[PDB]
């Protein structure tokens, strides 16, 4: 009833008492874990207002109010507009409070030191694709800072009915097409080859290239989703270079510099919003270990190990881990020359950890997903891959959501 | 009750049922996954008999003669065995079977697809210290086999009352000795600091270095232990150059072939056997991660990263992956240039999913602790990083037990 976690390096142990507000379930059992699954397992009047209330009782608790007569109005005030139209509408300083909740109980972010410094953009008024393409214009330019990145969100309006929905149909507000080939190959981002080609279906008159941004596809209240270009000065970009090999740049890489989720649904207060999208800035090791080395992802290991000059009979040469090194090192030293905010691995574990001695000071504890916590190499020379962590689903939150394509009734 | 487990790299799905043969727990519930939790959580003839039924079940079954007269006459053999001593023995088929089945069942052991071909030294007639340090000499020379290593265990005899117990008091058979220092600094390996003064305390002279390999402390029908120092020419070690890098051999490393675990207790049909040491050979990651750069052990990132000559100064200079990727060169050039087995964090890997493969197919399923299987380094260039894995206790099982010298009723 009171968990203890340690660090097998420190030696420190914390106790976790925040659990117990845990709400959800976790999809692991007493006789079998599933903490390594990748994604685990309409709303009425009487689901919400328990929701609604809880949610209200933390947010005023939050202010030093809990309980006080704005409370209990407030609480009233929810519990009547619930009544009469079997949903309700956040106060702004409540769709704040929720938004940087959420991301605060994000168990798979190792980024969350900085949750509390969070821009809100309040889309809520939003009625049509191209306001939409107008707000997701403004959420950019204002991340990207000139690469002085900053933390923002997006928040379109909630869920009702279920048939009037709003979804940004990208996965990210930026990412590189992907084109099969003739010959069965790939050019491009392999992930996004079927997003790829529904934008050509809806109309996409695409460049074939290797790092050609998608257009956005946007579906407001409900409706078809439209196809709209971001302007290319919004949209930053970083060659990869690096600081000792000079083929480095006949590579030609590059990747942009805003890493922003819009497939992702905010859940505050019961209520639920489909089109939420947000950024921050990169964690080196997500372009150069994961986005540029994938097996089934742009897969370079190959082309970097030719020029380096390895060993690449044997296996046990270590020759991919050589090159994923390299290609790491180049990734933050490109990002780092041109001022455009990034972090490594080590610098980021080691903010994780400091996160979770205050969460768990002033908070009761912190909700950690190891599996995705530990960066994707150099895992036990960074602190967490030694952190004991419990994994637990508290409220707001962000959650998976199915595509639009596979479940919008279309016409 | 028919769970799938996805790779999300080769898009494979197997369908596991084996969990549903599961029997004990596992540390998490429906609100909380403890899966990175390092360590989660006298027997009577009541429970003993269901432990032994079970285990002559499956191990019958394996036989295909399931149900058999011979069978019906080995449990009512059992049965009355239990009524008269409320314990029984092992038949000496019966004895392999658990023992292999035991690390068939180790979800944290990358190793399994060895684990029918395993040596079963059956040591159940032993009844001295003595006894078992020639036991264990039989062992260490059998094993390692000229560094053309075997895979093998040693059985002593089964815990009865409690007080009378078999124990190694070392972690591994062969272990580095570690000395603190006057300025409070370590030399040799601090893991074992406080086995090495309780080897002093009880009358090892130690020859204070790096590489001193401890004596054995052998606890025989629970009397008080007593040190045994293995004969030199049984073991195996393996000086560290790099393939590269003339300075390697400056810095001086060895390490020794054999990893022969045993503190571990083996679980079979509810008898549990407290000294078991197990032995295989060694992934490389273990020593040159783990073994040389954790933190809290022999830490040679700095020295190793110094002689690079590389810029230790900013943390984004990658030098501490750069300088450990240089390492597992180096360690597995080293064994292999001496024709002693070692295995490649790659090639270990690969052999895993191959291994998971048939379990899933011949078995229903494969009990699997990804925050273990997954290596410590290059995690998601290795295909288990995308193999999802479910976890859950079968038995005959490996499981930890307390140090003896916490638990020891001494005199
Ligand atoms: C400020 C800089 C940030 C860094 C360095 C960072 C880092 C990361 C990383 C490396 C992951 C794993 C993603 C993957 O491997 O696919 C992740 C996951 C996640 N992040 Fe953070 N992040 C940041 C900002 C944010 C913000 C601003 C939010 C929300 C407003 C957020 C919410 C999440 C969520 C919900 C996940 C889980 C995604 C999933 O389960 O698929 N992050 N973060
Ligand atoms: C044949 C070569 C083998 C290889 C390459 C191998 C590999 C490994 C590795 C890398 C680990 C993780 C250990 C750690 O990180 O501390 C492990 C764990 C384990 N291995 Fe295997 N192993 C082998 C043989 C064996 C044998 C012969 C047995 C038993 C008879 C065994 C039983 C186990 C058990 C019970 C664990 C879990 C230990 C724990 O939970 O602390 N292994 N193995
Ligand atoms: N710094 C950041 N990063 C970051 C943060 C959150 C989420 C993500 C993206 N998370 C994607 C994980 C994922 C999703 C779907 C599939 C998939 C692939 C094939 C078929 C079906 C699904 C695979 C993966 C990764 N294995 C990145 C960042 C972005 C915004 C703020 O911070
Ligand atoms: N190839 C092999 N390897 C291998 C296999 C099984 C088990 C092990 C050793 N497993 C030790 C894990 C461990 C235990 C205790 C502590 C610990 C440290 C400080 C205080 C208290 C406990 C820490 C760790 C590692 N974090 C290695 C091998 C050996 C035999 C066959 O195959
Ligand atoms: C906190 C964490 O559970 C702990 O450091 C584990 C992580 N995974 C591991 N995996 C292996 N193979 N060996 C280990 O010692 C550990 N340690
Ligand atoms: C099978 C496994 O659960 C899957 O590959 C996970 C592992 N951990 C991860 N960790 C992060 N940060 N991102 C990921 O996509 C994944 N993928
Ligand atoms: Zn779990």
């Amino acid at each position: 009833r009171f968990l203890k976690v340690k660090n097998w390096e420190t030696d420190v142990v914390l106790t976790d008492t925040l659990h117990l507000k845990s709400t959800l379930e976790t999809g692991c059992t007493e006789h079998i874990c599933m903490g390594s699954i990748m994604l685990p397992s309409v709303a009425t009047k009487d689901q919400l207002f328990p929701l609604a209330k809880e949610f209200l009782d933390q947010y005023y608790s939050s202010i030093k109010r809990f309980g006080s007569k704005a409370h209990m109005d407030r609480l009233e005030e929810v519990n009547k507009e619930i009544e009469s139209t079997s949903t309700y509408q956040l106060k702004d300083t409540e769709l704040i409070y929720g938004a940087k909740h959420a991301w605060r109980n994000a168990s798979r972010c190792v980024g969350r030191i900085q949750w509390s410094k969070l821009q809100v953009f309040d889309a809520r008024d939003c009625t049509t694709a191209h306001g939409m393409f107008n707000y997701i214009c403004n959420h950019v330019k204002y991340a990207t800072n000139k690469g002085n990145l900053r933390s923002a969100i997006t928040i379109f309006p909630q869920r009702t009915d279920g048939k009037h929905d709003f979804r940004v149909w990208n996965s990210q507000l930026i990412r590189y097409a992907g084109y099969k080939q003739p010959d069965g190959s790939t050019l491009g981002d392999p992930a996004n080859v079927q997003f790829t080609e529904i934008c050509i279906q809806q109309g996409w008159k695409a460049p074939r290239g290797r790092f050609d941004v998608l257009p956005l596809l946007l579906q407001a209240n409900g409706n078809d989703p439209e196809l709209f270009q971001i302007p290319p000065e919004l949209v930053l970009e970083v060659p990869i270079r690096h600081p000792k090999f000079d083929w480095f740049k006949d590579l030609g890489l590059k990747w942009y510099g805003l890493p922003a989720v819009s497939n992702m649904l905010l859940e505050i207060g019961g209520l639920e919003f489909s089109a939420c999208p947000f950024s921050g800035w990169y964690m080196g090791t997500e372009i150069g270990v994961r986005d540029y080395c994938d097996n089934s992802r742009y897969n370079i290991l190959e082309e970097v190990a030719k020029k380096m000059d390895l060993d690449m009979r044997k296996t046990s040469s270590l020759w991919k881990d050589q090159a994923l090194v390299e290609i790491n090192i180049a990734v933050l030293y490109s990002f780092q020359s041109d001022k455009v905010t990034i972090v490594d691995h080590h610098s980021a574990t080691e903010s994780f950890i400091k996160h979770m001695e205050n969460e768990y000071r002033c908070r009761g504890g912190c909700p950690a997903d190891w599996v995705w916590i530990v960066p994707p190499m150099s895992g036990s020379i960074t602190p967490v891959f030694h952190q004991e962590m419990l994994n637990y689903r508290l409220t707001p939150s962000f959650e998976y959501q199915p595509d639009p394509w596979n479940t919008h009734v279309w016409k």
